[PDB]
């Protein structure tokens, strides 16, 4: 080796698949997240197509962009492993009531 690009290419090889996957993953999870955040779009004004067609240009880059800053956030997150949990198995029988 000798240049930095050489090394960067290595990480990018595994990061590219991530920055590209996040677009689908984040969108796949957002469906459920929407319930928590509960921040829907503005009332129907002007033209939903005018904003939907114009936003597509922003959301495109935003998909990967937002992921960039997220990398810093995820770095500092609370771990939820090895915690008290319950398993309501009886529900399987109660629900049946057989």
């Amino acid at each position: 080796g000798g240049s930095k690009e050489n090394e960067i290419s290595h990480h990018a090889k595994e990061i590219e698949r991530l920055q590209k996957e996040i677009e689908r993953h984040k969108q796949s999870i957002k469906k459920l997240k929407q319930s928590e955040q509960s921040n829907p779009p503005p009332n129907p004004e002007g033209t939903r197509q005018a904003r939907r067609n114009r936003r597509r240009r922003w959301r495109e880059r935003q998909r990967q962009k937002e992921n960039e800053i997220s990398h810093h956030a995820k770095e500092i997150e609370r771990l939820q492993k090895e915690i008290e949990r319950h398993k309501q198995s009886i529900k399987k029988l109660k629900q049946s009531e057989c």
